[PDB]
């Protein structure tokens, strides 16, 4: 096992990391901005380093720093988390060049993820199924992007090879608007991703959003977890997630986590990450892959018993999988809740000190989070505070579990969506199941 790790996140992916660690016997270290010294997890860690101020800038994206903090501390690994540098391919190279392990995949599986039109081909060789598109850039040759639109069949969508998570993206309905919608992409991949190439799909008017996690070992082993529903969400951003995906069929989900364990082996993938899908008319139609462990990770967790971070430091350590395909079973349902820091009316985060905090509990309730009463959340980072999970022998169970745990749940002094979570599991669409990634928006609209 590794002996020491460094922590390189913050809030409550960061304390989620440390009790992994804590559970196998791993020495923390927590890198920490100037205005993080009184998170949970700085404050339960074995060793602790302050890498900077506040602005992500100097502190959870300064690579130096974070690499320093390792070498200091005598640390042999570093964990991303998600968000800041886990997903940069460059942070993974610098950190293995150090002399550190990188808990993820190889820097090159991180650069090609990252590539979505080298994603795509790699996928598609590997017979995962892709949404209908160009197979390759587009040109500056308007004639050929045309024909291009024409064969696949209008609505098409020109995105970002160097975006992804719904951004650098733009519909197009027919020919009048193709030319202007591919300039004005690549203008802004250029300016947001310093990368101006784009590729075209087939447009999909209403499908679910759906991604099924994998874990692969340096041992040759790739396993599928099942899947997870992540539809319900606003303006790219998850709401609520939930595992199973309701309407999925144990032969579909065979189906199609085998078809991803198989491109893992293929790819020479190692560590956790996931695969993710639109579904619609019962098809699924890959779009992009993560590399690194998810915010709704814990819904999976809950369905089939297995502890994924533990799973990505044993992986690192060079231990097999500690399940193989045939022992993994989803069982019963989970539902997840993102908890945020933000004004119903606006939507924009709404930090501040918390008075009175009060956690819900019982039986099949998680509650994911680094906040206490008296903690104040800052303004520099992101609004999701914190993860309500709840599990149940079905998923009428896990929804009303979800019900009472939120109404249990009390966090004063700032402004949060749990008023809307409830009203979401309120919802009689949601209730039925199966909504699209576009309800959520109707709905507040
Ligand atoms: N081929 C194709 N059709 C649609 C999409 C898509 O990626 N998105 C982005 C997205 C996916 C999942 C969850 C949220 C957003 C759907 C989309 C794209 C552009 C405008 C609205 C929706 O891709
Ligand atoms: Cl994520």
């Amino acid at each position: 096992m590794l002996d020491k790790i460094v922590i390189a996140n913050r809030g409550e992916i960061a304390l989620r990391i440390l009790r992994a660690c804590k559970e196998l016997g791993i020495k923390t270290v927590a890198v920490h901005s100037s205005a993080d010294r009184d998170l949970k997890h700085v404050l339960l860690a074995d060793e602790t380093v302050c890498i900077g101020p506040a602005p992500s800038v100097k502190s959870y994206l300064n690579i130096p720093a974070i690499i320093s903090a390792a070498e200091i501390t005598g640390a042999v690994a570093i964990h991303p988390g998600y968000g800041f540098l886990s997903e940069n391919a460059n942070f993974a190279e610098q950190v293995e060049r150090s002399g550190f392990i990188f808990i993820g995949p190889k820097a090159e599986t991180i650069r090609l993820m990252g590539d979505k039109v080298s994603a795509i081909a790699a996928m598609k060789k590997a017979g995962v199924p892709c949404v209908p598109g160009s197979d390759g850039p587009l040109g500056d040759d308007m004639d050929k992007n045309r024909a291009i639109a024409k064969r696949i069949g209008y609505p098409v969508i020109i995105k970002a090879s160097g975006g992804g998570g719904g951004r650098g993206m733009r519909v197009v309905r027919g020919d009048a608007e193709l030319a202007q919608s591919i300039s004005m992409t690549r203008a802004e991949a250029k300016a947001a991703f310093s990368n101006d190439m784009v590729y075209m799909e087939k447009y999909l008017e209403n499908p679910r959003h759906v991604e099924i996690q994998v874990l692969a070992d340096g041992q040759g082993n790739a396993i599928y977890l099942a899947e997870r529903d992540c539809s319900m969400q606003r303006r790219h951003q998850k709401v609520v997630e939930e595992a199973p995906a309701p309407g999925i069929t144990p032969e579909l989900r065979r189906y199609i986590g085998e078809r991803c364990a198989k491109a893992c082996v293929d790819i020479g993938y190692r560590g956790a990450g996931t695969f993710e899908f639109l579904f619609e008319n019962g098809e699924f139609y890959f779009i992009e892959m993560n590399t690194r462990i998810q915010v709704e990770h814990p819904v999976t967790e809950m369905i089939t018993g297995v502890d994924l971070i533990k799973e990505q430091l044993r992986i690192a350590a060079g231990q097999p999988l500690s399940i193989k395909q045939e022992e993994v079973h989803v069982r019963g349902h989970a539902v997840e809740c993102r908890i945020n820091a933000e004004d119903p009316n606006t939507f924009l985060p709404s930090p501040g000190k918390i008075t009175r905090f009060h956690a819900p509990g019982g039986f099949g309730v998680r509650w994911e989070s680094h906040i206490y009463a008296g903690y104040t959340v800052p303004p520099y980072y992101d609004s999701m505070i914190g993860k309500l999970i709840c599990y149940g022998e079905n998923r009428d169970v896990a929804i009303a579990r979800m019900k009472n745990a939120l109404q249990e749940l009390i966090i004063d002094g700032i402004k949060t969506n749990v008023d809307l979570q409830i009203r979401i599991m309120n919802d009689e669409n949601f209730q039925h199941g199966g909504t699209n990634i576009h309800y959520l928006e109707k709905k507040l609209g």
